[PDB]
């Protein structure tokens, strides 16, 4: 609910958050995989002005076409596949507040259309009759792909395109941070040394050097497997180069 | 008259949709996506004669062979896809009034006979009976593709291509319309910076000539965005070169 | 109604009176864009089911499915509350079906079976009923080419195939054209209560050396769009549709210019400076001019 | 319900025919279509011993796996698109009869295994419960393909194949029989010209002549499309080179 | 001992089948389509020990993944493909007893995993419920592919083809059993002679000696045929070389 | 219940020791056919949900669907009566995924949820509801592989290759079969009540260096085998699975001796002559011999 911070790059990201998220603006999260983009996207919630309402967020990952409408929109007793107990949906649940879909670069044409509407005219049709239903959400997409080429590979939209890329945040690398790694290490040294209930504390100062100096390609994500590891075979208390995962030496 | 106004294209545009709007011949309105087509559609409705009654509109975009035709035609108890009340329609729900089907150019085969069975005898069953609905629609349509070529290749048919592009009005690109530009930009200056509370006003010369020499491929699609974004940052008064997106305006 | 006089349109009508006697069925072939169903109306009311009723379907897109049942019926409790069939529907009549290439394989073997031996299942169960029908199918597709390909059948075809009307194309029969032109002139003149009449002899000129593609649908919209449009009394050049005018539609100074100066450099052997001098303009402009 | 005969080719099938429809053998009648194969099942049925018991007959055509299972087998009303009032089949239908599938070089694997136990062992399940109802019919197929290379092709078994092909009979073309056409051209002149209730009567001498001569790609289904095509065409009585298709003089 | 005795190999099948059937093991009959599979499996229940229980039979032929599912296993009101009285199933069928499931080899691999969980743990489910109905079954098995290529070829997997394939039997080609042929005529001479009521009886030395050297490719399905076609037209007596299928028999 | 001691064995051991302690997820790597569900087994044995139940299933193929349902499951009137779920069912206790890498992505996605942050939504509905779990999977496919391909994805794969046990093929444990393959001989001497006891020497000796492909489960079924056809006392070379013996399999005469007639052939530059008579036999038998 914070992040490690300062480097340079990770300085100009903190800079970005602070001047855009002022409540209306969509924002679009871009970057690989493996960094803390949700944690960016909670920092926006949180700086702004709806701090104090509800942060509505869903991962629209591989949900079917069906599904993800249901639980982006609307829904009632009317679906195919045996459920009937009226479902509200998302974009209304943050009404006046939040709404933060996570990888949204895969979304199905017809979601597309719709997220576009949904975005284009405050209303919500339920799946199902003409619920016009209005709202008012402020939206924080992200995605790991190249919208702009989706779009002319003509996979995604321009219209959609043009209403999320408003304004656009960029997620630099755990490698552009250095500086945070440790600190970063800390607490998840921390999470699972209780986690499994080992006492544990303290790296050598030769293991936080090469984690210091690697963790690139899945990088929180990497680091946070690559520590829970360590203390989890850890026989003792400060994790060392010999807990660490092979490629900690595999990779110079 | 809703848009902002002229430059010769622009002046062109009120022009055909002055002369064309009495009721009965259909329009096709064709053009890269990202500018005014919809607007050009309302004008159309506003501007002619059925401009009392109400202006059904419906987007083809995605929707499946299915969901279309029963959001198009009629669909009582019949679809079966959890509870069946029965739904109207669209063309009935237009009848004596104006239609308007945007993105028609990717609408299945089977959908183009019915589409043309619509326009061709005014009746209109429903998914399911011989519910032989007579109605008596406008019928406005438009789409980024070209019926012609698509009418080649196959993949849409003539008849309907001909019953939809009775009179055509091509949308002109923004950068078909410079002399706008600067008044358009204007207006999404004026809505952004009340949207955000934020106290701007004006374009530096400077700024303002860019815009005026770009926003080409995403139209107005593009330009609203390149200004809001603009409102969101503008940390003063007067949007500059800096505050306008990188993007290739000035690259 | 059938507007006519010109080589062509006669010899059509010469065959729709030779052949219209009963028993025989009867597929029209041509661009869609000419008046087949019109063709067909005509077979029916020239020699005895004159009276009977006109069951026509045009199996469009139909699925499979849908088609089945429109042409034979369920009138047994099939799907969950009926409808007869219009084989059936056509019973000691004449039944005109459209577009009928693209009916897929089960159909043809179905319409076939239809044709072979008058009975007509209907979907699903063993309700054997029959019929006697007489039938008139056209389609805009090379038959045959579609029997070698694979995606029709000898048989139906064979059984289809047996009279065979050519719908003759626009082009085709120009003369009538105009008294086709007027035709339409007169509807839309008055759908629109504008008050309009007659072609300039130039519009008329153009539209009798053109409407080609879309026979007669592309030249019903053509004039429709100028009736529309017209702030006047006689329809003109400037009124019809586009397509109907290297062209004869406005373009860009700056591409006639270097057509211009691109020409007057081939006829002085790619020498500028005479180019220039008889395009009246410095050698350096010239050299702009092109390389803008 | 006869035919004409007598050529050659057309007597050696004649003797055929006599020799083997003595009941049980099954029955697989070979040769391109155009040619009257139903017909030559029609003679077995005849000149055997079941010729006073029902002949039924199916065409396996295009009808999907589905509808073609219960055509032929039987079925009750727990059947997926709603129908319900048990439908016999027609195995049964024939039971102690004769049953004659057309154009089966195309059914399904599946249809294929069905078929199998039909005649391998005189059961028969309706599409549904263990209705094991067994019976005792005279089978008669009838195709068009090289059921011998379907089964290489691996389209088709060599199970049911060398169930069905025990007694094979292979039809002679139009062009194999010269020597009927007049007289069979006859009986539809005959047909056709009252169908239309026109008076004709002969054909003059050169138009036979072609007719007797042409007529090959789809023997009978031809001629017979052919002549329909003159008395519809014909104003007189006798019809002529000039009533015939194009294909008469297109050919030489 | 239902089949056609012995010629070596006919031999050696015997003594397999013998030594093999007391209950336990599970077995896998391997070999060109056309022979005995189906008798070898009848006589593995026969001669073992499960030989007055019921011998329930299962053809995996062509059953869609769905349709074998249920055939194979339990299903209740569940599947609701029409109407839903309740199928017990084949497994609990034979259970105390001996199920004989032939073409397994083409069976999909959800299928394989399902029967494997039925080999391996004695429950059955059923298509719907955590209704584990516990079997206990001889299982018998055959095929005309070579189960392990289609192991390494991805397309079956190891620890069912492990669980199948404990005892092999190769189903041997007539061609493996010259020996038998001639026993093998007779057999079908009497029953397609009795069949059409003919009088016939026995084959011209000639005959019989080419019927010895061949009937390979569809061995006793080929041969079967290739002598009620005899039967069939054979004018008089003795069924002789020109009543024979021209067959590339001798060709 | 694992028998061992040769050194894989031991090492593997050695890890599950190690490791066991609670909280951190565990993935299985190695050829099915070697113990993982009991290598799980162990690891649940090992550290503190040793009381708590095992829940267990196998993602075998289960399509999409019933995999979803019955791994979270949903047990709101969602299909037309309730399943709890599975990870639920271990709630406080120790999950056992097998064959993980095949699940779709959707799948991926989900599991990846619920081991990210402990809830479990049901099928179709918000039932928030929450958990904690200990993890286990395990499969024979290179994940890593499957990420690249893109079949498969970090973020999940990350947070299941956590631990990494590589289960040992029998090949690498040779030292064990003997001791193995008694155990085996154990089981089916006694469900077939006969009386065996004892390999011979030879017959041991196979096994010892072969039993690869299929490591244990094709032990397991060798043997079994050859319970099951024993006629004696002692199970033999000629009761092992043929697959366990250029070959050891009778070949035919003719066949060996074609072969025999090509060696001599080749061993006197081709002179048929001299093959024949070292070879024993006339020059016109070798000429057919070869020529059959």
């Amino acid at each position: 609910s914070h992040m490690i911070g300062s480097s340079p790059a990770m300085q100009h990201l903190l800079n970005e958050i602070a001047m855009v998220a002022p409540s209306d603006a969509t924002v679009l999260i871009h970057g690989d995989s493996g960094t803390g983009k949700e944690l960016v996207a909670r920092a926006l919630h949180a700086c702004s002005a709806r701090s104090d309402r509800p942060l509505v967020t869903l991962n629209c990952a591989a949900l079917n076409e069906s599904l993800l409408e249901s639980e982006l929109f609307g829904h009632e007793k009317g679906a195919f596949t045996g459920a009937d107990k009226r479902r509200e949906g998302r974009f209304v649940e943050a009404d006046g507040g939040t709404l933060f879909l996570d990888e949204i670069g895969d979304i199905s044409p017809l979601m597309q259309v719709r997220l576009l509407r949904a975005i284009q005219e405050r209303e919500v049709q339920r799946v199902g009759s003409n619920q016009t239903i209005s709202v008012d959400v402020r939206l924080i997409a992200a995605t790991h792909r190249d919208l702009a080429e989706e779009v002319s590979a003509g996979r995604f939209r321009q219209d959609l395109y043009y209403r999320l890329n408003v304004v656009a945040i960029e997620m630099p690398s755990l490698r552009q941070r250095r500086e945070d790694i440790p600190l970063l290490a800390d607490h998840f040294l921390r999470r699972f040394a209780e986690r499994n209930r080992k006492v544990v504390k303290g790296f050598t100062p030769q293991a936080m050097d090469l984690l210091i100096h690697y963790d690139w390609p899945g990088n929180i994500r990497e680091l946070e497997n690559a520590i829970e590891r360590a203390v989890v075979l850890l026989t003792g208390e400060y994790i060392s180069e010999r807990e660490l995962p092979l490629a900690i030496a595999a990779t110079p």
